[PDB]
């Protein structure tokens, strides 16, 4: 049980009952289940039962005969109660949590349904059929450790966890998918729009107070203006902007105090927004120290937060159907695809730039070379104006070949206008069609980054219900474990035995 | 609206529908991003140079924040005039801060639309 | 027969002859076609025969 | 060989800079005398550290 599984790595749960099932040996498991001396409850050095370590090895569907799902089914349906399943090991978590925290995709599909067709042990299922009335069934998942109503559930640990490459497929599963669709539907659509309404109106009032013709003098006017002047609306901005810079800094200043995976593998989900929201809030309130003794960077530092206050405005695009899909087809690109450009384009920028500067730099090159500014870096700045359509052409010589030098400029032109510009186009011919038909899943994660954030932002009594409370699964006494309703569809009919009600669709009466 | 009668020639109208499915919701993914960087970087480049007699006798000549916005789109298309000055901030550093706007929407936001059409039109 | 089929939604045409065929039960249809008391012509609250509601559910080939 | 590759890039990317830097120690100041050799007359240091670097790292690389 050493990590880095090259170092041998065979944490099967260190009991003879466990590797019976872990090695896909079905007859020897039933051989062990007949002995009265056989224990299942007994834990490990990590505190694990047979169910924990059976979760820890599935890894796949390809490199698995789909037996780990069977051995899970064999070990509960032969014997067990809910005390065998709700056991926590050394780390404090349900074995349902561990399928999410380790990131096992295939086995967590089975834990959420686990339908029981037989009669004596239908209590331990996680899925029920209310009524059939033909090919239109109504779904009902158990939802007792799944939604964020307790501490450290599966939905909180499936969103706030790095180190799993398989998250965007996980939320497709049915007790997670429609529930997260429902919780966004009834209030988090509205709580997201007002967060954009309070923030897009924030960036305007930042911009408007810089353009109430606010100079009129040498340079006095800070847009504070709580001191002398006559009328209204010069005061409504600062009671708005300074407070909405204050609260946005405190909220992000504590939301940064959760994340240990700061930048390793944190490409875009958590790094580039909670950092940039905090930096933009700092630079606005930094102007208070700039108004203290009129430090000369009072405005140049201030205006940098303005554009970066409009730059991080792109974050609220996540939440419109395909607009955020465009927002992730750029945010996967703007880090490591201009990196393949800029670590090549600069390598030809200064590359050909040294040859074109020294060839013409001897004498009175252009416009009275006695006082006018111009150097090596001038030919570098003229080189980028050659790329974009500015393209001035005043150019001279001393003792080298003029039109041959103008032809040597064309050597730089044939790269990065037909070649290095367009290999990036050829790079996007394969990368984005890999992101397309897959951005739909990974943007859905970025939706889930916000939905649980609004759950943590509101510690009220939660009048918004999002479940159906105290609905009975099956017992004579146990009428508990609040529930969920969905709908199903057509063929493979069968005689539906286990119902729960006298075929209604809605509530009776 | 003379474009409507193109529908009825064999593949000419096929070109007329490969634009008409595009001109609503694919410049929408451009214009609700391009404007968000147009006014985005435009506020930083205007206030950095706007203190004094900026360009060509600033006593009667028209020019403001919106002038630097109109110069910004003439930077995108190949008009590209370059008469530019300073008062009390860093000139060539500001000219390098113009390049920050150049690296978007000439190699990036222009070409993610190209990468958008690499999948959408072969579906059309 | 409520729209928004999440609200249960099973407009099969409200006759015992109809959902015999709508539920892919072929032998029970021939069982109903032998009785002289069996009507096919009789309509619904929407006025539908067996043919109308049989059209209303195919949705697909998959 | 990860380490032996990085030092081959470290010795070579630092080579191209010193080629570029000796062409821009404002090295004209006259009609055209200054080769960046400068092993002959002038006063201070670092005018000599380049040629013992560049000429040797052009010799061994050839
Ligand atoms: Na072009
Ligand atoms: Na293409």
């Amino acid at each position: 049980f050493n990590p880095k599984y090259q170092h041998e790595g065979f944490y099967f749960g260190e009991t003879p009952l466990a590797l019976a099932a872990c090695t896909n040996q079905p007859e020897i498991v039933q051989l062990l289940m007949e002995n009265e001396q056989t224990d299942i409850t007994s834990q490990d050095s990590r505190g694990n039962n047979i169910l924990h370590a059976l979760v820890t090895v599935a890894e796949d569907f390809k490199t698995q005969n789909d037996f780990v799902k069977r051995m899970y089914d064999m070990i509960l349906l032969r014997s067990g109660n809910w005390e065998l399943e709700t056991m926590r090991n050394n780390d404090g978590l349900t074995p349902l949590q561990l399928a999410a925290k380790m990131g096992k995709a295939e086995i967590l599909k089975y834990i959420l349904s686990r339908e029981i067709k037989e009669k004596p042990l239908r209590s331990l299922s996680r899925k029920f059929t209310d009524w059939a009335y033909g090919p239109v069934s109504s779904s009902l998942y158990d939802l007792t450790n799944v939604d964020t109503t307790t501490d450290n559930s599966v939905l909180e640990i499936i969103v706030y966890n790095t180190n799993i490459d398989n998250r965007h497929e996980m939320l497709t599963l049915e007790p997670l998918h429609t529930l997260l669709h429902t919780k966004w539907k009834k209030f988090a659509k509205y709580m997201f729009f007002l967060s954009f309404c309070f923030y897009f109106f924030y960036n305007i009032t930042l911009t408007l107070v810089s353009y109430y013709r606010p100079r009129e003098d040498e340079d006095l006017p800070h847009p504070l203006a709580l001191t002398h002047k006559m009328s209204w609306l010069q005061l409504l901005g600062r009671m708005f902007v300074l407070i909405w810079a204050t609260c946005i800094s405190v909220k992000e200043g504590i939301a940064i105090f959760l994340l240990r995976p700061s930048d390793l593998q944190s490409i875009l989900s958590d790094a580039w927004f909670h950092f940039v929201f905090f930096v933009q809030a700092v630079l606005v309130i930094l102007s208070v120290f700039l108004y203290l003794f009129a430090y000369k960077e009072y405005l140049a530092c201030l205006v940098l937060a303005m554009a970066l206050g409009w730059a991080n405005m792109l974050y609220y695009t996540r939440g419109f159907q395909s607009m955020g899909m465009y927002s992730v087809m750029i945010q996967k690109v703007i880090l490591h695809d201009v990196l393949k450009f800029l670590f090549v384009y600069i390598l030809f920028l200064l590359g050909f730039g040294v040859a074109l500067a020294s060839l013409i730099e001897k004498c009175s090159k252009d416009k009275k070379d006695c006082s006018s500014y111009g150097s090596f870096s001038d030919a570098v700045l003229e080189l980028f104006k050659l790329t974009i359509g500015l393209g001035d052409l005043n150019i001279q010589q001393n003792s080298t070949y003029p039109i041959l030098f103008l032809f040597l400029l064309i050597t730089y032109v044939i790269l990065t206008f037909v070649l290095l510009l367009n290999m990036l186009i050829a790079l996007m011919g394969e990368t984005v069609e890999n992101v397309s038909k897959e951005s739909e899943r990974i943007w859905r994660l970025q939706r889930a980054r916000t939905i649980l954030e609004f759950e943590k932002m509101l510690p009220e009594w939660l009048r918004s219900r999002f479940r159906m409370g105290e609905l009975c699964k099956v017992a004579d006494e146990d009428f508990r474990l609040c529930l969920r309703i969905n709908e199903v569809k057509w063929t493979e009919w069968k005689t539906h035995v286990s119902f729960l009600n006298e075929d209604p669709g809605p509530i009776r009466r």
